[PDB]
């Protein structure tokens, strides 16, 4: 089997995508956020405390016919943002652009942290990184791509993200028509329940290119790029009026300038990240000072390859027995 969805940015700035997936019988339709920096299927739904709920679509289990409670089982997750939401968690049928999954864990929200209440257009997560990770107590449950690996007709998920743009989320299937070139297939540890890999790599515009590795992890889920603080002062430091503010989070640079490229090695092929992919606008309306794409990782823990890097690539997770991933231009 196969599955091939549409995958849309939520604004103008590309802060997030979200993919219509289809839970229940009669489907219920709901626009997840797929997020391979995580492994919890999680929705919005008729459980959610209701001061909690402003304008997401809701799953309602009690009119799913094909929807079971998993009696005993609770979930609670905290993002690297601060965000978090817990509940409990049924079974039900579960598909994504026709590739169906029985008997996935629909984890039903009872609380949500204020950012998803203050988002309206995101009705819920659907983790994609190891299930290793999954927060289902007392029996950790499985991703949908877990649960639809042995039923593809190859083990693999591919994020296509757009610009500006719609994009596609493909499962089983490589689509040799969505990428320019050959693509660079490259390492991935486990070990974090991540897709950690290690680029080879940077430029900074038209600048030579720096081998170093840079340990990071492929998030859709997450929407920058974040990277040591030694690489993201080499990028910054070529745009004119740039400084970092503690006060905002981070650095800003005058709405009037023209942003360089930033390249990132895979092996021995490259990826360019336009200029234009790392302006993220005004940090208030009105404001001249803009908010940038690139930022230091330094107080997270982990390099974090976001949809700033992905959408410049087309991606290959590739879930064989040892995990690899792959990068083309497109
Ligand atoms: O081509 C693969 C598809 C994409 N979306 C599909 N559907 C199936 C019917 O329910 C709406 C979604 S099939």
């Amino acid at each position: 089997s196969t599955g091939s969805a549409t995958t849309t940015p939520i604004d103008s700035l590309d802060d997030a995508y979200i993919t219509p997936v289809q839970i229940g019988t009669p489907a219920q339709t709901l626009n997840l956020d797929f997020d391979t920096g995580s492994s919890d299927l999680w929705v919005f739904s008729s459980e959610t405390t209701a001061s909690e709920v402003d304008g997401q679509t809701i799953y309602t289990p009690s009119k799913s016919t094909t929807a079971k409670l998993l009696s005993g089982a609770t979930w609670s997750i905290s993002y690297g943002d601060g965000s978090s939401s817990s509940g409990d968690v049924y079974t039900d049928t579960v598909s994504v652009g026709g590739l169906t999954v029985t008997g996935q864990a629909v984890e039903s929200a009872k609380k949500v942290s204020s950012s998803f209440t203050e988002d309206s257009t995101i009705d819920g997560l659907l983790g994609l990184a190891f299930s290793t990770l999954n927060t289902v107590s007392p029996t950790q449950q499985k991703t949908f791509f877990d649960n639809a690996k042995a039923s593809l007709d190859s083990p693999v998920f591919t994020a296509d993200l757009g610009y500006h743009a719609p994009g596609t989320y493909n499962f089983g299937f490589i689509d040799t028509t969505a990428y320019t070139g050959s693509i660079t297939y490259t390492a991935v540890s486990t070990k974090q329940g991540f897709w950690e890999w290690t680029s080879t790599g940077y430029a900074v515009g038209s600048g030579t290119f720096k081998s170093t590795s840079i340990d990071g992890i492929a998030d859709t889920g997450t929407t920058l790029l974040y990277l040591p603080a030694t690489v993201v002062s080499a990028y910054w430091a070529q745009v004119s009026g740039a400084k970092s503010s503690s006060s905002v989070g981070g650095y800003v640079f005058p709405c009037s300038a023209t942003l360089p490229s930033f390249t990132f090695g895979v092996g021995s092929a490259r990826i360019v990240i336009p200029g234009d992919y790392i302006d993220f606008g005004p940090i208030s309306t009105g404001s001249s000072s803009c908010f940038g794409g690139i930022q230091s990782s330094a107080g997270i823990g982990i390099n974090i390859f976001g949809d700033v890097a992905l959408k410049a690539a087309f991606v290959v997770f590739n879930g064989a027995t040892t995990p690899t991933l792959g990068f083309a231009s497109k």
